[PDB]
């Protein structure tokens, strides 16, 4: 017997939020007497709206989809149920191992795996094939694509996301960096790596491969990229429906999907996703448990494939011959073996805001590439205090 309400909060998107909210309700097929109570929470709200109504104990949810930075940052305040021993773990071993280091805090499980990403760069195939230009490998490429492109087509080559931080990350791997050195505690994102990528970044918008926006950079790259006004754009499978929406790739032909460009060094792309978990404070909890599992389960992994072309962290929904067919899977899948961890720590996801701030402050032109690298390794030593 499983009864009463699981209230989830969904982060997932406009095109993806249909989708998860059908297969949360499904979960009543089985137990017509548990009531679902699906709610949907944008993603730039939901860290903020989960801590205040957990701190209060006041309309938190049942259920939270947790992004992997956010399990070590809730749970280190203990707002999330441990999950070790009950019924929300069922067939662990299958799951991505860098998938499964994300749900862990100081030694207990605090989330299941749900949908494992990266970042690629998505392209428009009859842009480039008119520009005659091949999809670009590095940026040195993707520079002398984009003069083509603006040649040719009057495209500008690249949307390049100004606003959000997750995106300076392949630029900071393309020129050999990283922002710590976890094993040995040090802070590495000011090395001369760090102010190479943001001096790039500034060099793709200011010689006119790029454009980009400081603000409502997710809807300024969608619109650029689905109106033609740029011919790629960096984005993850979160994307992938979205853009399909748009008149100029319902041929899904049309939407070719590659690495994210090597810098001068060398070449990387983030590891992101989501996870389940449910709060410290649920009245609800052998239903919250058993709605995890569902969520998590193999059957609904290869569903959210099947229509939203989100990565599964279960390594035998891949074999599902369905899984194992999708062109967009069959793409990110071995990206995301590939994708760089980042240190799975409480204050992780607090490391993307001085990324923030100074790429936007480069970006403009109000701050030097070598003063951003500088400022951003000091707001890390800050955060982090066993750090060097
Ligand atoms: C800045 C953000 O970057 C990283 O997060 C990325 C997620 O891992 C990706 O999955 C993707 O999230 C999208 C979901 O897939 C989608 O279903 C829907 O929820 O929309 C999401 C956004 O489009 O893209 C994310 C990057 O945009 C990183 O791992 C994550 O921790 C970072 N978030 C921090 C930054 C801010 C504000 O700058 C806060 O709002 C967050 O709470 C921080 O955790």
């Amino acid at each position: 017997e499983l009864s009463g309400t699981v209230t989830f909060w969904d982060t997932s998107n406009e095109a993806e939020k249909a989708t998860y909210q059908a297969l949360a309700e499904g979960f009543e097929k089985e137990h017509p007497k548990v009531d679902v109570k699906y709610v949907n929470v944008p993603f730039g709200e939901a860290n903020a709206k989960f801590k205040n109504a957990a701190g209060g104990n006041s309309g938190a949810p049942d259920v939270m989809r947790t992004e992997v930075a956010w399990v070590a940052d809730f749970a280190s305040i203990g707002y999330l149920a441990p999950l070790d021993g009950t019924p929300a773990l069922d067939d662990g071993s299958d799951h991505l191992p860098q998938a499964a280091a994300s749900t862990r805090y100081e030694g207990k499980t605090y989330a299941v795996p749900q949908v494992i990403d990266t970042l690629a760069l998505f392209y428009n195939k009859e842009l480039l094939t008119k520009a005659g230009v091949e999809v670009p490998g590095s940026v040195a490429e993707l520079k002398t694509a984009a003069a083509e492109i603006t040649e040719k087509t009057g495209a500008t080559g690249l949307y390049l996301r100004g606003d959000d931080p997750y995106w300076f990350l392949p630029y900071l791997y393309g020129e050999g960096g990283d922002l710590v050195d976890e094993k040995n505690k040090t802070v590495t994102v000011d090395d001369e790596a760090g102010v190479r990528a943001y001096r790039v970044i500034k060099d793709l918008v200011d010689s006119k491969a790029a454009i980009t926006d400081a603000s409502d950079g997710w809807n300024n790259m969608q619109n650029a990229f689905k109106s033609g006004k740029v011919a790629m754009m960096v984005n993850g499978p979160w994307a992938i429906e979205d853009v399909k929406a748009g008149a100029r790739f319902k041929d899904a032909g049309n939407l070719g999907v590659a690495p994210v460009p090597a810098g001068s060094a060398g070449q990387g792309s983030p590891q992101g996703g989501w996870n389940l978990s449910v709060y410290a404070g649920s009245k609800n909890l052998d239903a919250s448990y058993a709605f995890v599992k569902y969520m998590s389960s193999a059957k609904v992994q290869q569903q959210t494939t099947e229509k939203l072309s989100l990565l599964p962290t279960r390594t035998s929904v891949y074999e599902v011959p369905s899984v194992a067919d999708n062109e967009m899977v069959k793409f990110f899948k071995p990206a995301v073996d590939k994708a760089v961890e980042r240190p799975w720590i409480a204050e992780g996801n607090a490391l993307f805001e001085p990324i923030r701030l100074q790429m936007a402050n480069v970006l403009s032109g109000e701050t030097s590439p070598d003063e951003a690298a500088a400022n951003t390794g000091d707001a890390y030593r800050k955060l982090l205090k066993d750090y060097k």
